[PDB]
C-alpha cells in the first residue's frame, strides 16, 4: 500500500461510484483504515491510496479504539454552514506542508455504509474539518485549491518541489503546475 502525493494524476481524476458491496469493498476499507492509523489520521479518501473511487474511512476520535469507524460510500454533503472559519490545514500528499484555510464550520453529509444501506450525519469540529478536506479529495480539489492567492504563494516553492519530484521520479512532465493559478 501507499500514499499517492502531489502532483500524481490519481489525486485529481474523476473517482468512480461504488455498487459492489461485497467481500472486497470490506477488505479495501479495512486497509483503508489501517492505513489512516498508521498515519494517524482521522479520515482517507480512496484517491489517496492509488484507487479512484468514491470511498471514505472515517474515525472522529482519529485514534485506535475511540469514536466510531464509519465508511462513506459515495458521500455527498448535502449542507453546509454558514459560519466558516480559519485552521493551519495539512494533507498526506503534500508532506510538510501546512497552510491556512477557510471551509465551513459544520457539515450534513450522506452516504451509504458497507452494505451500501443509507444513512445521514452531521458534524462540526475538527471532524467536520477533516471530512471536507477528504471529500475535496474524491471530487479531485486539493486543500491549496481552498487558499487564498496570498497564503498559496507561501508555500508555492514547496509545492514546485512536489512537481520536480514527480517529474524527476516518472520521467513525465508535471500534469499540473501551481505556476498555472
Ligand atoms: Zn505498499
Ligand atoms: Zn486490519
Ligand atoms: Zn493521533
Ligand atoms: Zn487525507
Ligand atoms: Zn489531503
Ligand atoms: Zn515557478
Amino acid at each position: 500500500m501507499e500514499i499517492v502525493e502531489y502532483p500524481d494524476p490519481i489525486l485529481r481524476a474523476k473517482n468512480k461510484r461504488i455498487d459492489i458491496f461485497d467481500e472486497n469493498l470490506k477488505n479495501l476499507v479495512d486497509a483503508m483504515f489501517d492505513v489512516m492509523y498508521k498515519t494517524d489520521q482521522i479520515g482517507l479518501s480512496a484517491p489517496q491510496v492509488g484507487l479512484n473511487v468514491q470511498l471514505m474511512v472515517f474515525n472522529p476520535a482519529g485514534e485506535p479504539g475511540e469514536g466510531k469507524e464509519i465508511v462513506l460510500v459515495n458521500p455527498k454533503i448535502k449542507k453546509y454552514s454558514d459560519k466558516l472559519v480559519p485552521f493551519d490545514e495539512g494533507c498526506l500528499s503534500f508532506p510538510g506542508i501546512y497552510a491556512e484555510v477557510v471551509r465551513p464550520q459544520s457539515v450534513k453529509i450522506d452516504a451509504r455504509d458497507i452494505t451500501g444501506e443509507r444513512f445521514s450525519i452531521s458534524l462540526s469540529r475538527l471532524p467536520a474539518r477533516i471530512f471536507q478536506h477528504e471529500y475535496d479529495h474524491l471530487e479531485g480539489v486539493l486543500f491549496f485549491d481552498r487558499m487564498t492567492d496570498q497564503v498559496l504563494d507561501s508555500i508555492r516553492e514547496e509545492l514546485e518541489a512536489l512537481e520536480k519530484k514527480y517529474e524527476e521520479k516518472t520521467g513525465l512532465p508535471s500534469p499540473e503546475r501551481v505556476e498555472a493559478r
